[PDB]
């Protein structure tokens, strides 16, 4: 929320990205790793919900994998939004780690809600409703 978004990063494509650009608009952070079965179950839903909600800015944040594996996952699931190679877990630490998948749902006013459930993948219906609520 608010100042935690003040990070910089590198995308899987190698481009710089500034988290501060997310301030003041509805956004979703999604912390994933490519080998997690829950992340793999959620990825089609991220792809569809992001596509259907273009005025919400989605940013995936991947760690604990090589960049090629990250890229294969984005390609396989058509994740057409920024994905960050958080190679050393610094952004993950900022948002307090602990494992994947995790969502942060930001309103434009800076408030947020998190979902970090280890037992199940979030359904598309649930994700669509959380994104609409922003």
């Amino acid at each position: 929320a608010d100042e935690r978004l003040q990070f910089t990063a590198t995308t899987l494509s190698g481009a710089p990205f500034d988290g501060a650009s997310l301030q003041g608009k509805p956004a979703v952070l999604w912390f994933w790793t490519p080998w997690c079965p829950f992340c793999n179950a959620e990825a089609p839903s991220l792809s569809q919900v992001a596509a259907a909600n273009p005025a919400v800015t989605f940013v995936g944040i991947a760690t604990r994998a090589d960049v090629g594996a990250m890229q294969s996952f984005v390609s396989k699931y058509n994740l057409n939004f920024t994905n960050l190679n958080d190679a050393d877990g610094v952004i993950w630490a900022r948002y307090n780690v602990p494992w994947q998948p995790a969502f942060v749902f930001y309103r434009a006013d800076g408030t947020s809600t998190f979902v970090n459930n280890p037992t199940a993948a979030m359904s598309q219906d649930e994700l669509s409703g959380r994104v609409a609520a922003l």
